[PDB]
């Protein structure tokens, strides 16, 4: 019923409740002043907040727009300020460092998830060990931050280093994975 679930974070401390998307076209903004399709970060709260965070939480602006189609996810940077994505899947696709972090230019869009490759990987690994088919678990979760980058070619080198970011859990890919592990024993 929910293709995914975005959990918002501030540095290393999670913030607000997990948002579940029962829509396919879901926007994640940061503006201010209840709303199905939109997931607004701006109406959230944190005390551990501060200047360094306050400042970034204003550049999120139009934020990001995630699209789920046919079993594939897309991300368009609606914010006047960049967006940084790290998807093991999106990477494996373009043959990137499996940990590469992708900068989606304001106005731009990128396919952070391809289901076809996934199902491929999955079956391509079932006959390759359990622990293998399991780490494919790491693929069902994408993590994107706002404004400030991280990982290689950045001062910040782990998402926890950024003032704000999200975590997107792809249930579809997670579901199968289980069903595969399950049948890998009985």
């Amino acid at each position: 019923a929910f293709w995914a679930s975005i959990a918002y974070y501030e540095l290393n401390c999670r913030v607000g409740e997990v948002f579940h998307c029962n829509n396919n076209s879901v926007i994640v903004d940061g503006f201010t002043n209840n709303n199905s399709d939109r997931c607004c970060l701006g109406q959230l709260s944190n005390v551990n907040r501060n200047s360094t965070i306050e400042n970034t939480r204003r550049h999120i602006g139009k934020g990001v727009h995630l699209y789920y189609v046919t079993g594939e996810v897309y991300a368009e940077c609606l914010s006047d300020s960049a967006i940084f994505v790290q998807s093991r899947n999106c990477n494996y696709h373009h043959g990137f460092h499996p940990s590469t972090v992708c900068k989606i230019p304001p106005g731009c869009s990128l396919k952070i998830f391809n289901n076809q490759e996934f199902a491929q990987l999955l079956s391509q690994s079932v006959n390759n060990g359990f622990e293998a088919v399991y780490e494919l678990t790491k693929m069902c979760t994408i993590r994107m931050s706002f404004v400030k980058g991280w990982g290689a070619e950045y001062h910040r080198q782990d998402v926890t280093s950024t003032p704000c970011w999200i975590e997107i859990h792809l249930h579809g890919p997670l579901q199968w994975l289980d069903k595969v592990l399950t049948q890998m024993g009985s």
